[PDB]
């Protein structure tokens, strides 16, 4: 029978072993989801791009055969959708309401603020020190950098950042009870609703205010929609950002020649970030569709109302695109084809430029501030996310 999916990672920092075998012998195959239903799994870079762009495929989760991967996903699919789950024309109708903050030009103009945020958190880490033992690079740095930035862009005032960063972390922490995670989720929604009310009365220079002035007041969306769009922008990428920062530090510890390169030349940070986003595809479960009509993919017929999962993680290890794909090599010569860490097509991560700027700022600054930063536990004992989840690191003891 069809194997259960998601697959488990082969070890803490490695992709599932199944993908390499599937790319070689069965690149479009059926898998069994948590509820016993079947879905198609696509593993080659070319086919992942096809799935991401075909207008014969839908992200609408109320369609028959949509590949929800858990009971919580089936429950979430009942809610009113935001643009992440929309097809044209609704998708860009709503996404364009918030895209301006995320353009290359806007993200370039944000660079001094990104740098200040990273610098301030590094200085707080220095002042706290590690004189009594290792400290957790996740809690002290990888968590607040993306959290403070997206909260600030949305419109949260500075004094509220630390508490709301902690609450949003509780939401997804693997140690939280269900009650604890649900209470933190509702606290974030309650806070955002009050912020939307405030910005309807007195808008400021932030994303929520722009939604209020330009879409809520004119009746293009309502205020509960504005809350949900803001919430999507917070929760869609934050855990992935935290994991990418921590994975970057661990990857450099595992590759000491490349770390020494980066310590000696911070202008290598962009190249490092490109290879990191290919090699550790920390969001690998989001390119999902159902077929609106029959569609042929490779040697398979995907029938109408059948589900599809396109693994951008597998695509990023596709030997036919990336030479020596399972080596981390920030000095590689890149091919014509895009790495797919941020997806592809109309739904490609709205925050791709922001995320790369955050990551480039982190890795061009971290080892200037802390040239002796070391992972404090043996690398084989790093606390990775559980193997049946997206790759990530829960906590990362360091000294400096
Ligand atoms: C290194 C960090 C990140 C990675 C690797 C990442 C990756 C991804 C991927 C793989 C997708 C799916 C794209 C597709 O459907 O083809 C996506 C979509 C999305 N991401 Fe991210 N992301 C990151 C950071 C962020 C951040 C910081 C935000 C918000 C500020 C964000 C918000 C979103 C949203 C809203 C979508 C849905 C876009 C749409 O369907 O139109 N992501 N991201």
């Amino acid at each position: 029978g069809a194997p259960s999916f998601p697959f488990s990672r082969a070890s803490g920092p490695e992709p599932p072993a199944e993908f390499a075998k599937l790319r070689a012998t069965n690149p479009v195959s059926q898998v069994k989801l948590f509820d016993g239903s079947l879905a198609w799994l696509v593993t080659k870079h070319k086919d992942v791009c096809f799935v991401a762009t075909s207008e014969k495929l839908s992200k609408v989760r109320t369609r028959q055969g949509f590949p929800e991967l858990s009971a919580s996903g089936k429950q979430a699919a009942k809610a009113k959708p935001t643009f992440v789950d929309m097809d044209p024309p609704e998708h860009m109708h709503q996404r364009s309401m918030v895209e301006p903050t995320f353009t290359p030009e806007a993200v370039k103009n944000l660079q001094p603020y990104i740098q200040r945020t990273v610098d301030d958190l590094l200085e707080q880490m220095k002042q706290k020190g590690c004189a009594n033992g290792p400290v957790d690079l996740v809690k002290e740095f990888a968590l607040p950098v993306p959290s403070y930035i997206i909260y600030t862009l949305l419109g949260v005032p500075f004094n509220d950042l630390e508490y709301l960063t902690q609450q949003n972390a509780i939401r997804t922490n693997g140690s939280s009870t269900a009650r604890e995670a649900s209470a933190a989720n509702q606290e974030l929604l309650d806070y955002l609703a009050i912020l939307v009310e405030q910005r309807l009365v007195e808008p400021k220079d932030d994303i929520i205010s722009k939604l209020c002035t330009e879409q809520v007041k004119p009746g293009n969306i309502d205020k509960s929609d504005a809350v949900q769009i803001a919430f999507l922008l917070l929760v869609a990428g934050n855990a992935t950002m935290v994991n990418m920062i921590a994975l970057g530090v661990a990857t450099l510890a595992q590759h000491p020649d490349q770390l020494a390169q980066l310590k000696a030349n911070p202008s290598l940070a962009p190249q490092f970030v490109e290879e990191l986003c290919r090699y550790h595809t920390a969001s690998a479960l989001a390119i999902k569709r159902t077929a609106k009509e029959d569609v042929m993919i490779g040697d398979k017929l995907v029938r109408a109302n059948e589900g599809i999962i396109a693994s951008n993680q597998s695509a990023n290890r596709d030997e036919e695109v990336f030479e020596n794909p399972d080596e981390f090599n920030m000095n590689r010569k890149w091919p014509p084809q895009d790495p797919l860490g941020f997806g592809f097509g109309d739904h490609r991560c709205i925050a791709e430029h922001l995320a790369k700027a955050e990551l480039t700022t982190v890795f061009s600054t971290l080892y200037q501030k802390f040239p002796d930063l070391k992972v404090a536990v043996p690398l084989g004992k790093i606390n990775y996310t559980p193997l049946n989840r997206d790759v990530g690191i829960v906590d990362l003891p360091v000294i400096f």
